């Protein structure tokens, strides 16, 4: 007997399948709730979570942890890379020095005083906050996260 589809209902007769969420699936019927993505095709899980069955760029967006530039205080998306000083997180473009304005970049040295960023050639001395520091690579705004909602999808053949 073939099995039948969670998605559609149909039997399936397709030679090549999948399985996720203890059912079985057309590809075409395993979809993201949010961008109709072909999960099976796309990656290799989906999330599931408040009714939904979703990638995880939309798992990501949906419920992972967004923050906020302290630069500009407008929020910034889980999906986002963001540069980090001083337990603050930046917009690239928003990580800037305060004096000449120059974007800084990984490997960069730099100071900090009070939230404002000076750049190496810019050290405030008349507001010195001496402490040189240097530009980690950016990072996701979310960061890590666990699998909890994570379920893996296998591909089979009938
Ligand atoms: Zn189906
Ligand atoms: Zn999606
Ligand atoms: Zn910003
Ligand atoms: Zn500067």
């Amino acid at each position: 007997s073939w099995k039948r589809c969670a998605g559609c209902g149909g039997k399936i007769a397709d030679r090549f399948l999948l399985y996720a969420m203890d059912s079985y699936w057309h590809s075409r019927c395993l979809k993201c709730s949010s961008c109709q993505a072909q999960l099976g095709d796309i990656g290799t899980s989906s999330y599931t979570k408040s009714g939904m069955i979703l990638c995880r760029n939309d798992y990501i967006r949906l419920f992972g942890n967004s923050g906020a530039c302290s630069a500009c205080g407008q929020s910034i998306p889980a999906s986002e890379l963001v540069m980090r000083a001083q337990g603050n997180v930046y917009h690239l473009k928003c990580f800037t020095c305060s004096t000449c304005r120059n974007r800084l970049v990984p490997g960069d040295r730099f100071h900090y005083i009070n939230g404002s960023l000076f750049c190496e050639h810019d050290r405030p001395t008349a507001l010195i906050g001496g402490d040189v520091m240097v530009v980690g690579e950016p990072t996701l705004m979310g960061g890590e996260f666990g699998d909890e909602d994570e379920r893996l999808i296998t591909r089979l053949e009938n």
